[PDB]
Order: structure tokens, then C-alpha cells, then sequence
């Protein structure tokens, strides 16, 4: 029993996540085999059973926590239900029991554990009470988009408790609204596109693609080491390696999340939750539910081109939830501070978060500036318009992203004031003090041409 | 010098505390005796230049925080005016920079120092940004005690470090607010009724009895004792002795604060800043400053009779600028829980704070609701109106009220958590339970008659 499960250099929690993971594609299996119910309620006990049986599979005593939270909330849901007052004291209630959680954790490396699950509901739960807040304004047209994404006030006595505990998007996986798993409840989320198909070509080349990422990720982890920027062995003493060390890293940590947040993916589109309509061409499109794009994601120079490319579900549901619900303050650079605060806040433990997310709000400020300069001046748009050879679109523009990306994600790895800086300070602090100088030449540059 | 500056049970700390704040009466002496200046930076820069002396006096490496504190709030105040992104960020930027102190300061028993003065000085700039974006609205109405009081978009440029660093409200003074300072600084608060009067009856008699609380305070101080609430030896063995003890404490500690406050007020009577008109009998009144009632706050039976007459100043700043600034929520309550929740932040350093201003709110909102059911029914109005003999109104109301007053006071005074909860549970959590029992079983009898 323990002899195999930590024998390939695997702690017993790591191992218990993954095939909690894998679970998923049984139950799947066997709820698209046996259809033919036609009451909801047996759905919604399938998935309450099955999301709490994970639950108790993974850690058997920290369940109660996130059952009493859905419970509380749905319970100050029933009353005052359109009132302001209930989405204010809620958010304080989920955003509270989650910081008491953190503070009353403190781990240490990752330690995988209930934060993640917590994080993940009470996050999906806010949206939910901003969406049944929104759902009882007048039925005027106020942003046509949000008809189809709202409720509309429907009793949601026992819904709530499928719907948090889903079996699919349970540890890591997406955030969908409540209006799509309410279709998908009582069975009309597809007529006949996806009854029986699809689960051969999407599923099985997520699956595979997932699983290809996940053993180039483990052939290439033993052979790099994080801890090694602890240690000072033979590592202060050049200076161009640390920078190619910090370059080959970064691209190498990300890749441990991507492989989860891929097989995951594959869950829903068994279910038939991806579904969203079909292109002109006629053939259903399932890149819906999808949190990472099969190209885009490695092959873009731009710095806001990852933004919109590493996972869509989240950062959507921020852009949905913060910029069009603060647009009260006359200053967008106050609204995107805000929502970065409370994107560091979310899963913020000590500092490295706090940094890292100021650095990423620079880095984006500095690249809006650069590229509304450049094609906006009487001069510089004959230099720029060389297209026989392109060395500066080369490999030039390159290997700079991938640099800076590293440089900012070496807090989130390293969340202690201590080892952060002795690891920070021997680069010299370079990107801060690269962008201040290019933050304070550009207008002055861009005023004279 | 150190042989008698300690010789009477003070320390270092405290004597330098009282000889700074005694210190005001011949500054303002020698500035009354010397009005004959006609011009306005001639009293800003003595003002400036005294607050300085003070500061340096009672520690002399510290003030420069608060130096460049009002600078960069001036300095943002300067720009962006009137926008509505101006109040939040100065909200913020004094508030995070008041918990950093407290964050980095670590008090343990008192420990007189920088905070204090930082706070007061704090608070009354926020209220001076609010005043200013007020003041850029329409001339409208709006609340009409709000033109006299809200200032009209004059510069700014040198009167903010005068008003900041008054020589007379800069340790625990009160908190006038900016148009009144302006009235003063150019010699027009008092044209006739205050020029040579009074400095006979009012200031001197504020002195004396500041001075008669003072001795009654050290002479009751040997006698009693703080620490003898941890302390075991012959405590946990009676009971209505630990309760007689609380009522003697809390009405003891509090003392503590009246003197000092007092005295203050005396500075203030002395410069004419307490002057607000006259009555119909055409005597000019000074109770326009005071920051306590003469005797009013020692003989009311009410709960409620209390926070209107213990600290004038810092209860009508609270209402005026956070109650009347948050109406856009439709729930007193809400309201309410906010001012209170801000006011815990203010000075809270661990946890005594929030617990006791909860308790403080579970207080007055019982009151409130007692209050109202009595005179309020066919049949108890009968009871309350026999007036013969009033054993109720009697010494039978009170002693109630000093003793609560004790319980919600003591963890005040100890506010680590080991120490509060272990002098708490020894008198069996009497104040909560009594109150959630009266609090759940006053609206069924109300509904019953
Ligand atoms: C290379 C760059 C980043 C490098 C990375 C650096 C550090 C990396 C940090 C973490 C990476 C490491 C590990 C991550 C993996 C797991 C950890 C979880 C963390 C994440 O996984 S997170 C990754 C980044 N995490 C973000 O979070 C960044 C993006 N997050 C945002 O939020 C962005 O900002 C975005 C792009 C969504 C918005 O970008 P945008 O600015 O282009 O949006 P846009 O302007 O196009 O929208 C126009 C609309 O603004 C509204 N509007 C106008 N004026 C307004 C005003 N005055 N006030 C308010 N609203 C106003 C109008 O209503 C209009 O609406 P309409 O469309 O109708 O006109
Ligand atoms: C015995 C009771 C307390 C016992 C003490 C217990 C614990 C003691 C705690 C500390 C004591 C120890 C040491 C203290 C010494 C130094 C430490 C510093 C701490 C202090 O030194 S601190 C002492 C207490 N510290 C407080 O802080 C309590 C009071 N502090 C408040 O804030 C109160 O609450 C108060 C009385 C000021 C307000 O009392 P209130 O409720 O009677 O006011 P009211 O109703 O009369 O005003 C009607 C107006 O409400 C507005 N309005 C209506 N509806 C609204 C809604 N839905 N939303 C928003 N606004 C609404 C309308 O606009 C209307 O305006 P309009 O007049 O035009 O009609
Ligand atoms: C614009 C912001 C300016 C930053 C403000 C600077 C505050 C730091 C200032 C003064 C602290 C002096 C402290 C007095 C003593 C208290 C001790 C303490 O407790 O402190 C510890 C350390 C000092 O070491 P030690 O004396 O104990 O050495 C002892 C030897 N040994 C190394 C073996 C441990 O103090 C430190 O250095 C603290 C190092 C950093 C800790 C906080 C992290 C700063 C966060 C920056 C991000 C802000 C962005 C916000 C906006 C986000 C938008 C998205
Ligand atoms: C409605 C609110 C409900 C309250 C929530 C309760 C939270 C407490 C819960 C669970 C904590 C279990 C902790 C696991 C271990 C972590 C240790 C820790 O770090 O914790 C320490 C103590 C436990 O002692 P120990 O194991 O270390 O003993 C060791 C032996 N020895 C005595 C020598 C030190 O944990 C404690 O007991 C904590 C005691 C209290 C600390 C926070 C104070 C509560 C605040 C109440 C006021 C709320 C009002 C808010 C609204 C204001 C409106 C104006």
C-alpha cells in the first residue's frame, strides 16, 4: 500500500489529488450511459453524493467547514434576496471565513488541503449571490449580455447544494454561472448535437494532450531543483547563469499547472456543459468551458497576449465581476488596482503575491504605453514599417517575455519576506529599476516625436 | 533631575506627557498679550514652530513622520481636487499608514508615545478631506448646517501646516474643524465679546476642577489596583466580591481620562477658538469646545445618556462624517455596525477593542428597544405611571449601569487574548448571557402585550 505510493518520489497527497482527479471520467461514463431519468432531484443526490464522497476521499475531517458554508449562505440567500445589504454581507461573510482559513492554516510550500476547494466555492458562491442580486432589475436591456447569463429569481431550494458540489469543476476545474448547469439539470443543454456525441474526438485529444504535458513535466523535473536558488553553491558567483537559469525556469514551473487544468477540461466535455452553439460552418464548437488555448498560449510576443491566453475562466469572471460593477469611480487605473488587490487577497498568504501582482499591473501599464506609441508617430512609423527583415519580430522581441515572466513569478514561489529578497537582491533588481527608467523616458521621448 | 523625575511612582514617560500639555497656558499668554499683528504667517509659523518644540520635547525622533504625512496630504490634496478618487485615496493612504504604526509599534501596557498624536492628527485631516470635497458641491441647501461648516475651495497652501500642528489640541484636544481655524487665524472670531474677556471664569475654573479630578485620581491610585485581576490570591474564592470590585473599577480608570481632557479644554477657552455666539439672555456661552459635561455624565440612569455626554467631540465627528455619509445603504443597522467597526480600527490592536465596542453596540441597541416598549403598551403604562414611590428610578436603576459599564470596560484595559479570556470567565459570562436572554425574550412578551 505506502510502499508503491510514495516509492516514485510522490508525497501522499500529491498522488491522492491526481486520482481524485482521474475519478472523474467513471462517473461521467456512468451518468451519460443512464439518461432516461426524467426528475432532477436524483441528479442533484448524484452529484451531492459524488462531490462529498471526493471530499471525504481526499481529507476526512475538513468537509463540514465548506457544507456549513454553502448552508449559511443559501440560508441568508432565502432572505432579503434583492436587497444591496445581502451581497455586501456576504462577500464580508465568504471573503472573512477565507482569510481565518489561511491565517489559521499557514503552510509552508504548497501543503494541498482544503484551501484550494474552499477557494474555488466561495468564489463560484459570490458570483452566484452577484448574479441573483443583478437577476431582480428591471427587464430592460442593460448590457444585452446579461439576460442570458443571469438568474431570473427561481426558487433555489436544493440546486445550490448540486451545484457547489459538482464532482467535474470541484479541486481546480472552472467556474461556470448558474443559469447553464440549471439547463444542463433537467436535460436540454443539447437536443441532439450532443446526446450521444460527442466523447471521441474532443475528450480523448484533451485527455492525451493533458497526459503529454504531464510526462514532459515529471521527465523534466528531477533534473532542475527550486531549492537551488536557496543555495549558494556555486550560483552567486556568475552572473549571466542566474539570469538563463531564471529564463529556463518559470517555463517550466507554469507547466505544472497547466496539465491539471487540461484534464480537468476533458470531465466537462463528457458531460456536455462545453456546449455553447455552432460556428458558420455548421459543426458545434466546444471551446466554451476551455481554460487554456492549444497554441496561442506559447507563441505570443506581446505581454497582453498571455493575459487573455492562460486561463480564461478566471480572468473573465474577474473582468465580469469588478470592471463592469465599479465603474462608479472616475479613474480605470483605480478600478484595475482594485481588482488586482483583491485578485492577491484571494490567495494571498504573506507578500510574494502582493509584489507579484503590482509588478504584473507595471509590466501591463508599460506595455499599453509602449505599443500606443509605436504606429502613433510622424517618424517612427517609416522605421517601424521595415518589413524586408524583421530581426527585432525575431527571437529579439522573445526571450525578453519569458525573462521578465520568471522575474515576476519568483514571489509567488517563494511567499517569505526572507528567502524572497536574499533570492531578489542578487539580480540586482533589475526589472524595477528597468521599467521605472522606461516608465520616465518614454512621454518625455514621445512628447518630442 | 532623573532623582525627582521618578521620586513620586512615575515614570519618565507620563511627567513628560503632563509637563507638555501644562505647558500650553503661557504660549497662548504671550499670544494674546501680543495681537496686535495684522498679519496672517506671522501667527501660522509661531503656531508651527510651537507644535514642533512639543513634539520634539516629548520625542525627539519620531515627528518627522508626521511631517511628511501632512505634507504628501497636502501635496495629493493639491491635485484632483474635487474628484471623488481623492477622498478614498487619502482614506486609504492615512488609514494604512495609522495600522503599519500600530502593525510595526507593538505596544504592550500604555506606552505613551508617537501614536497617539499621529492618531488625533489623523483622524482630524481626514476630516478636513472630506470637509474640502464637500465644498467643491453646489451651493444648494444641502443639510443648510453644512455652508457654515463645510469650507469654499480657498487655497490652501500654508494654512494646513498651522491648523495641523496647533500647540493646543495636538496631543488629546479636540478636533475644531477648518473654517473656525480660518475665523481665528486672521482675527475675527471675536470682535467685541472676547478680546479681553473672559480668562477669569471659565479658564480658571476649568483648571480647578481639572486639577480637583486630578488629586482625586492620585489619591485613589495606590489604593486599587489593575493587576490584581490576574493575580489569584484571594480573588476566585468569593464571588459577589469580583462583581462589587468591577462596579469600584471602571469608575476609577475612567477618571484617568476626564482630568486630562479637562485641562485641554482650559488651553482652548483661553484663545477664543470656544466661542459660538450667546444665548437669549444675550451672555456669550463657551460650551461650544468642551469635550465633557460638568454634571450631566456622572448622574444619568440611561445607557443612552452616556455616549451623549462622555466625549462631546469624537461621537459628533463620528456621526457627522460617516452616518451622514452613508445613507446609500438601506439599513440603519448596517450603518451603525460600520461606524463602530471604524472605530475599533482606529485605536484596536489585537482583539479587547472589538469585543468591547460589540458589546458596547449589543448595549445600546437593548436600550433602545426597553425603552421603547415601556410607555408603549395599554396595560404596563399603568405600572410605569405610579409615581408615590419610584423604588425603580431609585438606586435600584443604577448600580446596573457602572457595573456593565465595568464589564464592557475591562477589556479595554487587557487586550491580549489570554489575559481577557482568563479574567472573563471567571464572572461566568454574565453580561452575554443575560443580555442574549433579555434580547430574545422581550419580543415575545411585546407581541404579548
Ligand atoms: C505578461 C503580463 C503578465 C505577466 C505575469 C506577471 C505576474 C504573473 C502573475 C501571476 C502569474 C503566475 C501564476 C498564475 C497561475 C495561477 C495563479 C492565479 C493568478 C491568475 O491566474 S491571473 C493572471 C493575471 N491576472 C489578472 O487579473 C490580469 C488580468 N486581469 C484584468 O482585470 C485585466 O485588466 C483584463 C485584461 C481582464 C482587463 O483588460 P482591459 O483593460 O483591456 O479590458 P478592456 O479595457 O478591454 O474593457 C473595456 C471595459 O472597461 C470598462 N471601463 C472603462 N472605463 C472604466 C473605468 N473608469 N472604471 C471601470 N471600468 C471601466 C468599460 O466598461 C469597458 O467595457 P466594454 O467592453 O463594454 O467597452
Ligand atoms: C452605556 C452605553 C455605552 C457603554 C460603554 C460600553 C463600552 C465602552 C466603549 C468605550 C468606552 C471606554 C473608553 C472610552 C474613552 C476613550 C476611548 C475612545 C472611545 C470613545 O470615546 S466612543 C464611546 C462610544 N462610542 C460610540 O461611537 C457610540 C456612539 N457612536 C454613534 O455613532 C452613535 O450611534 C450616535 C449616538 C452618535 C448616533 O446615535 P443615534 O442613532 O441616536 O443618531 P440619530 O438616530 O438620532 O440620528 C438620526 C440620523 O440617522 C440618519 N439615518 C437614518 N437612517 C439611516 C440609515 N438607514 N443609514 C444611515 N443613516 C441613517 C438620519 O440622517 C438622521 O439624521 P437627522 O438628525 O437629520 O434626522
Ligand atoms: C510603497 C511601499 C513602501 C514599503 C514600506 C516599507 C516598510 C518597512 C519599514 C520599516 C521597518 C523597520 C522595522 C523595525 C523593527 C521591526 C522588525 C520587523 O518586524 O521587520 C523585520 C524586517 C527587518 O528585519 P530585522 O530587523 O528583523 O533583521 C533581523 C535579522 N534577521 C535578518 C536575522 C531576521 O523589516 C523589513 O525589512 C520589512 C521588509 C518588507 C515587509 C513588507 C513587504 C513590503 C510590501 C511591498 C508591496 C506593496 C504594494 C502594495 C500595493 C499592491 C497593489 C497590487
Ligand atoms: C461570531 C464570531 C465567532 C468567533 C470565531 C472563533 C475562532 C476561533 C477558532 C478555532 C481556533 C482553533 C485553532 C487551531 C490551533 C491554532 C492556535 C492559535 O493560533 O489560536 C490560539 C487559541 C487556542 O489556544 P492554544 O491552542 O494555542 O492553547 C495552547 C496553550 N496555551 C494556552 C498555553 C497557549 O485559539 C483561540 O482560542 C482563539 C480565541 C479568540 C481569538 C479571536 C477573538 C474572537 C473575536 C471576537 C469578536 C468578533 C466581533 C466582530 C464584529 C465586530 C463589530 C463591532
Amino acid at each position: 500500500l505506502a510502499r508503491v505510493a510514495e516509492a516514485l518520489g510522490s508525497s501522499e497527497q500529491a498522488l491522492r489529488l491526481i486520482v481524485s482527479i482521474l475519478m472523474g471520467y467513471p462517473f461521467a461514463l456512468f451518468q451519460r450511459y443512464f439518461l432516461f431519468q426524467k426528475e432532477t432531484y436524483l441528479i442533484h443526490l448524484y452529484n451531492v453524493f459524488t462531490g462529498l464522497s471526493i471530499a471525504y476521499f481526499n481529507f476526512g475531517m475538513q468537509f463540514f467547514h465548506s457544507l456549513l458554508c454553502v448552508l449559511i449562505q443559501f440560508l441568508i440567500l432565502r432572505l432579503m434576496g434583492r436587497t444591496v445589504t445581502a451581497v455586501f454581507t456576504t462577500f464580508v461573510f465568504q471573503m472573512t471565513y477565507l482569510m481565518a482559513g489561511y491565517y489559521f492554516t499557514a503552510t509552508e510550500h504548497y501543503d494541498i488541503k482544503w484551501t484550494m476547494p474552499h477557494c474555488v466555492l466561495t468564489l463560484k458562491l459570490i458570483g452566484l449571490a452577484i448574479d441573483y442580486y443583478d437577476g431582480g432589475k428591471d427587464p430592460e436591456l442593460l448590457t444585452p449580455e446579461q439576460r442570458r447569463f443571469a438568474v431570473r429569481g427561481v426558487p433555489t431550494l436544493l440546486e445550490v447544494s448540486g451545484f457547489s458540489y459538482f464532482y467535474g469543476a470541484f479541486m481546480v476545474g472552472p467556474q461556470f454561472s448558474m443559469t447553464d448547469y440549471q439547463k444542463l439539470a433537467k436535460g436540454e443543454m443539447t437536443d441532439v448535437p450532443g446526446q450521444r456525441p460527442n466523447s471521441f474526438v474532443p475528450a480523448l485529444k484533451r485527455l492525451s494532450l493533458g497526459l503529454l504535458f504531464l510526462v514532459t513535466y515529471t521527465l523534466s523535473s528531477p533534473y532542475i531543483s527550486e531549492e537551488y536558488l536557496i543555495s549558494d553553491d556555486y550560483m552567486e558567483k556568475p552572473f549571466w547563469f542566474r539570469c538563463g537559469y531564471i529564463l529556463v525556469w518559470g517555463k517550466i514551473i507554469l507547466y505544472k499547472y497547466v496539465t491539471c487544468w487540461l484534464v480537468t477540461e476533458g470531465v466537462c466535455i463528457l458531460v456536455g456543459l462545453g456546449y455553447n452553439g455552432n460556428d458558420q460552418n455548421g459543426k458545434p464548437v466546444w471551446d466554451a468551458c476551455a481554460n487554456m488555448k492549444v497554441w496561442l498560449y506559447e507563441t505570443t510576443p506581446l505581454f497582453t497576449g498571455t493575459i487573455a491566453s492562460f486561463n480564461i475562466n478566471t480572468n473573465a469572471w474577474v473582468a465580469r465581476y469588478v470592471f463592469k460593477r465599479l465603474k462608479f469611480l472616475g479613474n480605470k487605473l483605480l478600478s484595475q488596482a482594485l481588482a488586482l488587490f483583491f485578485l492577491a487577497i484571494w490567495h494571498g498568504l504573506h507578500s510574494g503575491y502582493l509584489v507579484c501582482f503590482q509588478m504584473e499591473l507595471l509590466i501591463v501599464i508599460v506595455e499599453r504605453q509602449v505599443i500606443n506609441l509605436v504606429r502613433d508617430s510622424p517618424t517612427l512609423s517609416t522605421l517601424a514599417s521595415i518589413t524586408a527583415l524583421q530581426p527585432i519580430f525575431y527571437v529579439l522581441q522573445q526571450t525578453n517575455h519569458w525573462m521578465f515572466m520568471g522575474y515576476s513569478l519568483v514571489p509567488f514561489c517563494l511567499f517569505t519576506w526572507d528567502k524572497w529578497m536574499k533570492v531578489y537582491k542578487s539580480i540586482y533588481f533589475l526589472g524595477h529599476v528597468l521599467f521605472f527608467t522606461l516608465l520616465l523616458v518614454l512621454p518625455y521621448i514621445r512628447k518630442l516625436l
